[PDB]
């Protein structure tokens, strides 16, 4: 069946045909389904200069082709079709959009009977929709995780976009209060990278676009309160055969493959690079390398390292047969995300990386009991780091640059902004 | 059957898999109930640090394993099961965990055909949500206690609470206002122990959870106002064979057996540590020897003895075949309450302990007269005396050390605070 | 000097026996006229860890020891006598206090017959008291420097700290408003190194003070306003033989000798490490390497490049016979600075530095036409190059260390503070 007639059998009188630019936001037009089945053979045009594509005012439209397998009614409002779409451009895929980038590297791994398979933990906060504190005031201790009375008081909005994912078949099984006052958690099942990709990208907006129906708001700022846990977004990984087998799933150390030892040493090895990518806000680095929170730890990663099952590290083995890549943040673009941690680990697997010492320590604790390398300090530097490093900048194609292009002008933007610890520290001079 | 058929059966759309830690706080997972078989058999994961469980970030997920017969259909929001749950960790049940650890004492007295049962007398007040003051503006008398109009002015929580009480099976009795201006109690049968500890730690979320729908706040807090009595956790307890005899039912003095005055022994042997579990806030210790209240009583114990139906003591005999321990609060562990007493009573049996003489007087009014020994006075004293109780300690088994960590962290803070009264008397020194 | 004997003839009350701690903060005590005789033999006790001196609340007292020949009678209230000191620890001149620190550089290159001279250009801003815009509301104009109207609407300040410098024999000559909104130069003549630092330590001081008096504040920071010119303090300086010749007066380009040269080669040579002194708060990295003002230019330096009588370099040639290195700020240690600018210069005449081909452009405009090496961007990399140059770090011992330090620390503090612009761009992530 084509998208002209799902629209007739289900009810859909608008598609949003969706793309997600180098920044991560989500742009689309609401096409009538009388207009679909044009639209969905030579896409819909837009002109790329208007969104994070790096392109000009004098360039011709570029032409969004919605990916009919993305279709998901939403929940909240079924009459609404949305779908996942590649951005052409002169007749090509265009190599500087996020969603093109990943199906990319996708395309090279599969090649060599390789499919990353990978599942989110999309973090977010519940806040006022000024944005000026947490929706629940009443949820105030100091060690708030798994929180069963503030999990209830939100079980309203918790339980509506649980139940659609539910009915949406992505497998969600478990929801929680997380580390932070304020803080929410929700998994689903992973999936082939693509369709894991997809599901980020609109989970994301399903969760801001219920809160507001309830009105409040949801964020996925990475640092959003500076003595509380931030938002992650790690990144449970394994690698497949085309015959179903999991290629991490091994005899060694925890059961795992020393394909999946490669493919960690090269997370490790391309770690400095990865950072820009995955926490590509100057916040981002706020919440790595941060100062102990109320509720007794960061979570989050501080060093380029791996434990066993141990949340102190940059990656954590949760169990047999995968990795967790505990770095990426809540900015990390659900595309480019993927796209780089595959570059890497293939990298890592064509080069049968070495991961070095498994640190089976509290890195908060004993860190400094250890010679281990820091993570980059500040967006800057980890911009720096992707440049330079081939592997990943050749992954991304355009895409690399084009991004460093972008996160060095919010920079220079940033760092002329007066903040007031420096009014209150330095009037006095 | 098992929870998924259950599920089906009942209409139950997601599962609460809930863990009481050290602090008594409930943690939870709210697991849509696809989710819901894998969970029973494996458990729900979670990062123990990040609850009052005393232990590392570095540390391997806990596992929570719900008991399936602790199962609730929350009654006021039935499409939720509630579900108890044993924390283990690294295989076995982690003996830091509550459940835990009054399940390891239980299987002791067991051992030796004795089963506790307990009831619970969980006081409350209901206050302003912000917490200013109690909800009631017109229940102002100086006694209040059992009051029939400012008790029918919350008929509808309180009512809707026990009709809760009624369809779960848990035999309510009775309710009244009890003798603060805005604290209640709602008694319901005494059961085996783990029944009632399962029980007391729904209710509390339960009585908080329909205040919180009246646009109303409960609070089990020790001593929320300094004039007015205290929130009281009273036990009454008995130990029965297997064979369904109660061996507390005897014909000494008050129609109790040599085992029941053995029992108590135990407990007034045990008091100064047994303070420490059963009064574990500093709060606590403003509710025990308390100045007189409005009321013209505290209610609550002065001194390490014991009466007749007599409520000056630590230990009341209400009736033949029980003991009222009217030591613990508000606060106190719905697990670790339990679990100490019964240690403590234990040993009391084990070393056919002497309690000592019945006193026959008014606490309040004629402690100056007889020799008696005072209560611990502060948290800091009572824990003290918890790490020096070799039989308590070791009972409670490693849960007593980490109890008494975060306790004297609780402290530490605490006694940092400057407080309203000192600037008032201080600052002209 | 007989400072009781003064302290009669000239009607002195009190005198402040003053040191100048690592950030700069003048630490005094206020000792009546009967004990100045003791104090100034033995010194004034102080705990030093009290200051910024890096030391520990286990050491002896230092010992403040006055200067009699830094006398000054306050100007605006005579009865108080202010006195310079070298701060004293266990018998010897404490390496860590700028002074001390100072007057060790300057005994070296005396040995070689080398004595710096320099004056300072120490801008300032009138604002409210409470720091939160300038003090005039009329001074608005997009080029306001030199502007008569706004200058002569601050006459009674400004006149009244000029006519102070004339009576204390400073040789003032000129006043001006500056070129930020809000912002003033005071001018006096050059002197010793010591002599001038100080007077800076006074400068600023009395500045602060008179501009209290009239219900204003003066702020020195380095870039109190986003878009506004920043407070330099730009240090003219020469180098003359004890028997008064000026040896940077010379026959080379500009008026220069060779050992102007040479000197200048230093200053450029040890650029890097000199930025972490002369530019020492988070802020300074603001005013450095600043977006364009409202006023044209940022008048501040960029790279580590001369030019000729041209204020868009680190280095100006002003006239024959001097450099001016524009590079320092206002929150500039008064004698840390003097003490670095030395023992870089010392390094470069030692060495005979190449300073390197002068660039006769506006580095401003014409930045991207010519390779030249770029200054520190921020704190944390300053200090990093000061502790690598061994120059400037053997140069002011001790010092260099402990100013490390506390930067080090005032960085860890700076970069955990959240603000308003990350949560402007990144909550809707
Ligand atoms: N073999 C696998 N490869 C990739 N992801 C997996 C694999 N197995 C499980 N996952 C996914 O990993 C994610 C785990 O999330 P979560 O339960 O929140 O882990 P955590 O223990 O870090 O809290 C889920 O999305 C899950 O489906
Ligand atoms: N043999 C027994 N052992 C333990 N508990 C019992 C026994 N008999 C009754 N109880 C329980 O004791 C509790 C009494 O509560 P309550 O009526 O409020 O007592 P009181 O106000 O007199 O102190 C109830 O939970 C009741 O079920
Ligand atoms: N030979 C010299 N060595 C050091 N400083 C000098 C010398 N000659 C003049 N100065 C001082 O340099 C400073 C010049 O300040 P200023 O007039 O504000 O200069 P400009 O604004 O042009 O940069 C004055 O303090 C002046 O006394
Ligand atoms: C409890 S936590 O470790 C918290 C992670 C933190 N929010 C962060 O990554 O910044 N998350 P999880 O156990 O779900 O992996
Ligand atoms: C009337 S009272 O004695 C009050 C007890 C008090 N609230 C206390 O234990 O602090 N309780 P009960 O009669 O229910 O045992
Ligand atoms: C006009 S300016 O060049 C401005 C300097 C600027 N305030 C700065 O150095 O940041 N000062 P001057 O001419 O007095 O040397
Ligand atoms: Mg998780
Ligand atoms: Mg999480
Ligand atoms: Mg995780
Ligand atoms: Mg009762
Ligand atoms: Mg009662
Ligand atoms: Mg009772
Ligand atoms: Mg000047
Ligand atoms: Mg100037
Ligand atoms: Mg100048």
């Amino acid at each position: 069946t084509d998208l002209a007639s799902i629209a007739r059998e289900k009810g859909i009188e608008f598609f949003l045909i969706s793309f997600t630019d180098l920044l991560g936001v989500q742009r689309a037009k609401l096409v009538p389904a009388r207009a679909i089945a044009d639209m969905a053979v030579n896409g819909a045009g837009f002109a790329g200069f208007a969104a994070w594509l790096d392109m000009s005012p004098a360039d011709a439209d570029i032409l969004a082709i919605p990916d009919p397998e993305s279709l998901i009614q939403l929940p909240w409002k079924p009459s609404v079709g949305w779908l996942a779409a590649d951005v052409h451009f002169e007749g090509r895929p265009f190599p500087k959009a996020p969603r093109v980038a990943l199906k990319s590297v996708l395309a090279r791994a599969a090649g060599k009977d390789m499919h990353l398979k990978h599942g989110v933990e999309c973090e977010f906060f519940l806040i006022q929709p000024d944005g000026s504190a947490i929706s629940d005031p009443a949820d105030t201790q100091a060690k708030p995780c798994y929180d069963q009375d503030a999990l209830m008081r939100r079980f309203d909005v918790i339980a509506e976009i649980c139940s659609y994912m539910v009915d949406l078949g992505w497998g969600p099984y478990q929801n929680d209060h997380e580390d932070a006052n304020g803080q929410f958690e929700m998994n689903w099942d992973y999936a082939d990278a693509l369709v894991t990709a997809d599901r980020h990208a609109f989970f994301k907006f399903m969760v801001k676009s219920v809160a507001e129906r309830h009105g409040l708001r949801a964020t996925f700022m990475p640092k959003p309160f500076a003595h509380l846990t931030g938002n992650g977004c790690h990144t449970h990984l394994s690698m497949w055969t085309a015959a179903g087998d999991n290629l991490f799933e091994g005899d060694g150390e925890l059961g795992l493959s020393p394909t999946a030892y490669a493919f960690l040493g090269g997370l490790i090895g391309h770690a400095k690079g990865l950072t820009a990518v995955v926490n590509p806000t100057v916040n981002s680095y706020k919440r790595l390398n941060a100062p102990v929170t109320v509720s007794g730890a960061t979570w989050s990663p501080n060093t380029i390292t791996y434990g066993g099952n141990n949340r102190t590290h940059m990656v954590r083995i949760p169990d047999a047969g995968r990795l967790e890549l505990r770095l990426p943040d809540g900015a990390a673009n659900p595309y480019l995300m993927p796209a780089a941690i595959l570059a890497a680990g293939l990298d890592g697997i064509e080069t049968q990386a070495d991961p070095g010492q498994r640190l089976d320590i509290d890195m908060y604790v004993e860190g400094h009991s250890v010679e281990a390398e820091q993570l980059p300090l500040n967006l800057l530097d980890a911009v720096r780091a992707l440049e330079a490093d081939e592997v990943l900048a050749g992954g991304l194609g355009a895409a690399a640059a084009a991004f460093a292009k972008f996160k060095r002008a919010e920079w220079a933007d940033y760092k002329s902004q007066l903040t007031e610890w420096e009014r209150r520290t330095t009037l006095d001079c």
